[PDB]
């Protein structure tokens, strides 16, 4: 099951992984040129486009009729801006295929060459579909994270397929996650770009350097007992999650010890077994969560061991509601099932007390 589209996401992120890596200085240091505010003043920056596009070309070329799900748009990019994102493609290509070419896989094709601005237009707006609850797509953020990404910090770069609204497939790529700095050894081949964490439902979780991405090492949660042991995961940006809030719940079950990144890589983490608990509250209880913020780690998660529910009825996250989740925050951990239960319940308990 889905062995074509397992190696097709892999290089995917992998190729996308090293472009945003390269580039994220640059694009700090050109934050005028580079980065554009979106109509919900969030960020969006040329690594954005560059990846999308290299990961939707990559999958439009070895499955021409499929459908994405991708964060981005092109309406109303400038040909300047357009032709800045081809030349990252390009610059990145010249020197991927020096040290990291995968021998028979291809990213373009005939159909979808990759050589023009009307083609880099063309391949971001394939993303424009609105999933739903039947079929197959692929629902990809290309960098989550990206404020993240412009602090240079965590960010990840993110695919998941998802057939009948279940995740069936995902591969974020984590290109600055370096495991020392959370307590953990590193793998050779890590400095270059990374690691990628990968999982097919019913087939495991497992992760790889980037700059391998071939040797893959199975990983699953940890399960510690003593509560007071544990690590919770958050957002670092405090208006994409109730931080105060989070903060009660820990205060509460007596989870002291905290870790603060953006983007996927924090699910990454929980699956790796570096941390127990990730929370994620709603500020605002009218904001839906958008399916690619958490798709690719819905799989990988539950191919770890771990649990996946929103924050507050303790119901599993359901991807086959169109481009956003129904539920009210996200929480993810080690399980088992009771401490899960518990730290929704408080989750709820917390949000109700408002
Ligand atoms: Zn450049
Ligand atoms: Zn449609
Ligand atoms: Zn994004
Ligand atoms: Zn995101
Ligand atoms: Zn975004
Ligand atoms: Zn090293
Ligand atoms: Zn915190
Ligand atoms: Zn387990
Ligand atoms: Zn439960």
């Amino acid at each position: 099951a889905l062995e074509r589209e397992l190696l097709v996401a892999t290089q995917a992120v992998r190729k996308a992984s090293l472009l945003t890596k390269r580039i994220q200085s640059e694009v700090i240091s050109h934050k005028d040129s580079t980065t554009i505010t979106k109509n919900d003043n969030s960020p969006v920056t040329t690594g954005d486009y560059a990846a999308q596009t290299i990961i939707i070309n990559a999958i439009k070329s070895n499955f021409p009729d499929d459908k994405v799900v991708g964060e981005e748009s092109s309406s109303g990019l400038s040909d300047a801006f357009v032709s800045g994102i081809l030349n990252e493609i390009k610059a990145n290509d010249e020197v991927y295929n020096k040290n990291y070419k995968k021998d028979d896989f291809l990213f373009t094709n005939d159909q979808f060459p990759l050589k023009s601005l009307e083609d880099v237009r063309q391949i971001i707006d394939f993303g424009n579909y609105e999933g739903g609850r039947k079929g197959r797509f692929w629902c990809l953020d290309p960098i989550d994270g990206t404020k993240g990404f412009l602090r240079g910090e965590q960010f990840a770069v993110c695919l998941a397929l998802i057939v009948d609204g279940v995740v069936q497939l995902g591969c974020i790529g984590c290109p600055n996650l370096v495991l020392s700095s959370y307590g953990a050894q590193d793998l050779k081949g890590h400095e270059s770009f990374g690691y990628i964490f990968r999982a097919v439902r019913g087939l495991g979780a497992f992760y790889s350097p980037s700059s391998d991405a071939e040797s893959w090492t199975k990983i699953h949660v940890r399960h510690l007992k003593d509560t007071k042991d544990m690590i919770t995961l958050e957002g670092v940006e405090k208006g994409h999650s109730s931080h105060d809030e989070q903060t009660a719940i820990k205060n509460k079950l007596n989870i002291s010890k905290s870790l603060h990144l953006d983007s996927q890589a924090k699910y990454c983490l929980l699956a790796l077994g570096l941390a127990d608990v990730y929370l994620r509250l709603p500020i605002k209880l009218s904001y839906q969560e958008k399916i690619w913020d958490h798709a690719a780690g819905n799989v990988i998660v539950h191919e770890a061991g771990g649990i996946h529910t929103d924050a507050m009825e303790d119901v599993p996250l359901d991807f086959g509601n169109g481009r956003t989740l129904a539920t009210k925050g996200v929480i993810a951990s080690s399980g088992p099932r009771e401490l899960h239960d518990l730290v929704v319940s408080t989750s709820c308990d917390v949000i109700q007390s408002r």
